């Protein structure tokens, strides 16, 4: 009940300087195929919560 | 009941000073193929909390 | 009940300078083929939480 | 009686596709610094000449 | 009486696909420096002369 | 007479399919330094001259 096919893919990904600094959950996908069922997403994420960077 | 296939598939990535610092949950997936079915995600971060950088 | 077919697969990945430091869970996949079924992720991080960098 | 000074530079060249069929003196100096000093420049070239392609 | 200096270079070349084919003096420097001092070029290139390709 | 100086270089060539097929000097440099002084090219090339891919 559920058919994927991919036939005859050309991907490329080219990058030079691309730096990933300080990220929660990247998920670079530049020329890619991306194929999702039914996901559930219930993530939580904080942060920077508190008392940050003060003089 | 679930047929994925994959067939002629061609994939690259070329990179130079594509450097990683200080993430969670980072995934570069550039030129890939992916498949995912009926994924749940219930994950928690909690990165910087509390008292951070103060003076 | 689940097939998964991967044929003539070419995949490449070229990185010159792509460093990783202090990440949590950093998955570089680059120019890859993932299949993933019924994933379920449950996890729990906390990286940088209490008294840090304070002066 | 002649100085050339080069000093803090960052050059980059990034192409996918860039392919290179039946040229004659093909020079791409993309993202390059070229600095030439009294050139001459008294070449010959003959690329397609006769009979050709006729039916 | 000539003084060439280099400092502080930080040079890239990044290609996926870049093929070369049937070329003559192909000469790709993407991202590089070149410094060329009183150059003569005489040459001769005689590629396709003749009968070609006729029916 | 000539001083060439080459200080704190940083230099990168990243390739995954560049093919070289049927090429007469071929002289690929990317991300290269290079200096040349007084260069005299005198070349003769004669490729592909004379009764080819008639029918």
């Amino acid at each position: 009940k559920v058919q994927i096919i991919n036939k005859k893919l050309d991907l490329s990904n080219v990058q030079s300087k691309c730096g990933s600094k300080d990220n929660i959950k990247h998920v670079p996908g530049g020329g890619s195929v991306q194929i999702v069922y039914k996901p559930v997403d219930l993530s939580k994420v904080t942060s920077k919560c508190g008392s940050l960077g003060n003089i």
